[PDB]
This record gives structure tokens, sequence and C-alpha cells, in this order.
């Protein structure tokens, strides 16, 4: 689980949005595995605005916070899951780090703030959903 908070937005894997998620929808993509609804109270976190290649995820699965490098985003086929059949997942970053299910909405940060947020996984490899290119999140 996890989300970020920046201005009057909420960040969420859309697998994992909740009912008041999608009645309160600012927009969501499926092939990025994204959704962002609107919140009452301002959040704290800041969107990188960089093209960084390292950095650093929370992975909950291990209670530890790893650093890492990265690919940039990229169109990447993802095999199935509960949620999802398999696909081509948009906008994703691969690097080789710990991962179960249940670390999805952990996030991945850079010197200039946060990158994106656990998505897929495993056999070695984590995959970030990127939030960089969402300029509107900062206006
Ligand atoms: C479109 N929609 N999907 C869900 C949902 O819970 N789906 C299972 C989780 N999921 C997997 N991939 C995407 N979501 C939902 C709930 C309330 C209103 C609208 C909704
Ligand atoms: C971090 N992680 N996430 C998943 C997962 O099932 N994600 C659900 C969302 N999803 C995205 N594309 C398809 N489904 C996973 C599985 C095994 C090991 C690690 C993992
Ligand atoms: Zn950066």
């Amino acid at each position: 689980s996890g989300a970020i908070y920046v201005g009057n937005y909420r960040v969420v894997n859309r697998h994992l949005a909740t009912h008041n998620d999608w009645a309160n929808l600012v927009w969501e993509d499926s092939s990025r595995d994204l959704l962002v609804s609107s919140t009452t109270a301002q959040g704290c976190d800041t969107i990188a605005r960089c093209d960084c290649q390292t950095g650093v995820y929370y992975c909950s699965s291990r209670r530890k916070h790893y650093p890492v490098s990265f690919s940039k985003p990229s169109l990447i086929f993802v095999e199935a899951s509960e949620y999802y059949p398999a696909r081509y997942q948009s906008h994703l970053m691969l690097a080789v780090g710990h991962s179960e299910p249940g670390d999805c909405g952990g996030i991945l940060r850079c010197q200039h703030g946060v990158v994106g947020i656990v998505s897929t996984g495993g056999n070695g490899l984590v995959g970030f959903a990127d939030v960089r290119d969402l300029l509107w999140l900062d206006e």
C-alpha cells in the first residue's frame, strides 16, 4: 500500500484505489496502473522534475529503503496478476531489487523528490510507475 499527496491530489496504484477515489476521480490510466483523486487537505510531497536514474525506494516486505539504479520510463510487457490480464504497461521503470504484490504503493525518490510508485515485480526485479511527466500535479 501507499500514496503520494501533492497539493489537493492523491496519487495511488489504480488497482488499489478505493470507492472514494473513484467518486472523486481526477485522472486514471489502466495502462499505467495510476489513478489520481482530489483531496480536501494539502499534501506535503514534492514531485521530482528531472531524468534521474538513481534513487531509493521503500520495500514494505523488508521494512527497508533500498538504493537502486532504474531504467527511464518505457513500454514493457507485464504478465497477468489478479488485477490485470498480461499486457503492455506504459511509463514503467525497472530496477534490480526485491518486491512482492503488497509492496505496491511504495515510493521511489531521487534528490529532486518523488519519482514514482511500486507497481510490478518478481524474480528479482521491481517496477515503478513514473509520475514525473504529470506536470499538472504541481499546479
Ligand atoms: C473502475 N473501478 N474499479 C474498481 C475496483 O475496485 N476494481 C478492482 C481493483 N482494480 C484492479 N485494477 C483496477 N482496479 C472500482 C471501485 C469503485 C468504482 C469504480 C471502480
Ligand atoms: C511489486 N509487485 N507487484 C506485483 C503485482 O501483482 N502487481 C499488481 C498490479 N499489476 C501491474 N501490472 C499487473 N498487475 C507483483 C507480483 C509479484 C512480485 C512483485 C510484485
Ligand atoms: Zn531527480
